């Protein structure tokens, strides 16, 4: 195949996910990755984008970030829609939504426009966000349908939207890491490392679609205060499905790319897809669960996989490997309780890649931040990962050697500084991962334990993925390569 990777992905998911296949993951075909002629590898909005300048004075990435989420909503003609994690979007960001809109307005377009957060459980938020975006809009305000909401979906497992979403007219789609969160990325000279992606074709359709499906759930649960705050213009209701209604589903195509959507239900949307017969075997006993009430989605519920089909896509990603595997993450472990310390399965799929002598990367925030970092040290990594190895290497001394042969592990920074040059540490907060310099997920979803509502795209172009390498690969390990506790290519190996 063209596409060896997204081949395995998509049998796993089809395994994983079928009756959710369209809605909460889709294969697609015709889709482009949407950057600019001048500079084609800035479909990847990265932000900062101050590589080697530990005082970020030109901010290459954040200008490109917000350059085109107004560019893409100015070319809106029917519809905006748009999810992240709340706080609302402020700042510049919110400068961008107000600047995009104005310019659809003006060219004469009448809108539906969704904004949906994931919370924490009187709330006047959303009111009072819609009434501050209608008064910024002033007169383009008299055409535009807006919703604006915030959702918990399970108090118990703390899920609620976590996905950061922007799609117009289900053509284009901007989706990553980056929340919308100004004094994090923005008015700051620690501006927290992150990234999304910019595409359109077929696969924005089905971010579009997966947006009905958290919409559906919002709206049905509108008169819950528990759940939802939901907040409209005019005389307006709640649009469950403003894609499926206003969008075609037959999404035009822009290009040659092939790529996965895939995203998650979280807990309390829909408790499993009643068409899957997926029964995967349980791992080996490991030490995740640091207390044992805890029940353990991310490890012990069959059912929870089948309406979360991004953890196993993530998993799947790592076992279709050939060569070498880099992941960037805030953090691959998770702070317990209440969540379980890791996901054994994708620790059990890096060390089975690691006994095969593929080469695996990890770089996290750095634990000086702990907010943007859940451990104390590189070495609750690394302990794992050589754990995990040794079920399979025989031993804890076979263990030891395969991981000092096959990991590369540390911690970012983005300039030879090692914290920023204020005086802060560097926090980083991509959920990124690629694969043998061919394929690569950007995305919302964590790969630390989260029961959250997620998405991502992973898409396979080995152009893209080269691109990928140059503009936030290779930068990333030039600088943080300082950190590493462990690495093969330099025979570093203290852990």
């Amino acid at each position: 195949s063209a596409t060896p990777h997204l081949d395995a992905v998509e049998q796993t998911l089809r395994q994983v996910s079928p009756g959710l296949e369209g809605d909460v993951w889709e294969r697609t075909s015709g889709n482009k990755l949407d950057g600019s002629a001048a500079d084609p590898s800035d479909w990847l909005l990265q932000t900062p984008g101050c590589w080697g300048d530990d005082k970020c004075a030109d901010r290459v990435g954040t200008k490109r970030l917000l350059a085109k989420m107004t560019e893409n909503i100015g070319n809106a003609t029917r519809t905006v829609d748009i999810s992240t994690l709340a706080p609302f979007p402020n700042g510049a960001f919110q400068d961008a939504i107000v600047a995009g809109l104005k310019e659809s307005a003006a060219k004469g377009n009448k809108l539906k426009v969704r904004i949906l957060v994931g919370a924490a459980p009187m709330n006047v938020i959303p009111s009072k966000y819609r009434d501050e975006l209608t008064a910024k809009l002033g007169k383009a305000a008299e055409n535009i349908t807006l919703n604006v909401a915030s959702m918990t979906t399970s108090k118990t497992a703390f899920s609620w939207n976590h996905s950061k979403i922007l799609v117009v007219d289900g053509q284009s789609a901007l989706t990553g890491g980056i929340n919308s969160w100004k004094d994090d990325y923005l008015d700051t000279t620690h501006p927290v490392s992150d990234v999304d992606l910019a595409l359109t074709g077929p696969a924005a359709g089905s971010a579009g679609r997966y947006l009905d499906t958290l919409w559906t759930w919002t709206c049905q649960n509108k008169s819950n205060i528990a759940s939802v705050w939901f907040a409209a213009s005019g005389n307006a209701g709640c649009m469950p499905t403003m894609h499926k209604d206003t969008n075609p589903k037959a999404s035009p195509a822009t290009g040659n790319v092939p790529v996965i959507a895939v995203g998650g239900l979280g807990v309390g949307i829909k408790d499993v897809d009643p068409k899957s017969t997926f029964r995967p075997d349980l791992p080996t006993a490991s030490d995740t669960k640091c207390v044992v009430g805890l029940h353990d989605n991310t490890n012990a519920d069959r059912d929870y996989d089948t309406v979360n089909p991004e953890e196993s896509a993530l998993r799947a990603l790592v076992a279709s490997a050939k060569g070498h595997i880099e992941i960037s993450q805030q953090d691959l472990n998770a702070t317990c309780p209440p969540l379980p310390r890791y996901d054994i399965r994708l620790y059990d799929a890096l060390a089975a890649k690691m006994a095969a002598g593929v080469k695996v990367r990890i770089v996290v925030s750095d634990p000086a931040n702990r907010g943007y970092s859940q451990i104390k040290s590189l070495s609750e990594i690394s302990d794992t990962l050589r754990n995990r190895l040794a079920n399979i290497t025989g031993g804890q001394q076979a263990a030891k050697t395969a991981m000092c042969s096959n990991l590369q592990l540390a911690t970012f920074r983005s300039s030879p500084n090692g914290k920023w040059a204020d005086g802060h540490p560097y926090a980083q907060h991509h959920k990124l991962v690629s694969v043998d310099s061919s394929t690569f997920y950007i995305g919302s979803k964590n790969l630390y334990p989260s029961w959250l509502q997620d998405f991502g795209y992973i898409v396979e172009s080995p152009e893209a993925a080269k691109q990928l390498d140059a503009k936030l690969l290779d930068p990333q390990w030039k600088y943080s390569q300082e950190t590493a506790t462990v690495d093969y290519a330099r025979g570093i190996c203290n852990a």
